[PDB]
RNA sequence: UGGCCGGCAUGGUCCCAGCCUCCUCGCUGGCGCCGGCUGGGCAACACCAUUGCACUCCGGUGGUGAAUGGGAC
């Protein structure tokens, strides 16, 4: 069953050969236009590699970003996007 | 040589260039032949495995089984 709208968009199918720092930067390069970004979390661990959590301030930003960038060719791969299952702490720490 | 040893071979010291490397990337490192013993680390790099929902850093294996010429005394 799909996920409900969230402040954070979960992206996967990312190019696993990109260093964390760079990846966080690049992502910001293409997602910033959708709205303020509280943070982007990336990990290259066995379980978390190839995915990312972009955390937008306003749910609409994520939503917009979701519908707009779905399937976007990034580092030679089609970016897959969804809403995160739950709220990232940064967001909890408020609403 | 990342630590360690054994065989053999080989006049010496400099100078310039080239080249090499997971473990002090460069001019007060190294760049004959052969065999065996062993430590560290995934930091980089490669390869294998992975499509994975986090907010705790964290899969595995591999490399040195490396690299030549010239010139001054
Ligand atoms: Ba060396
Ligand atoms: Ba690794």
């Amino acid at each position: 069953p799909e996920t409900r709208p969230n402040h954070t968009i979960y992206i996967n199918n990312l190019n696993e050969k990109i260093k964390k720092d760079e990846l966080k930067k690049s992502l910001h390069a293409i997602f910033s236009r959708f709205g303020q970004i509280l943070d982007i979390l990336v990990s290259r661990s066995l379980k978390m590699r190839g995915q990312a959590f972009v955390i937008f301030k306003e749910v609409s930003s994520a939503t917009n970003a979701l519908r707009s960038m779905q399937g976007f060719p990034f580092y030679d791969k089609p970016m897959r996007i969804q809403y995160a299952k739950t709220d990232s702490d940064i967001i909890a720490k408020m609403k």
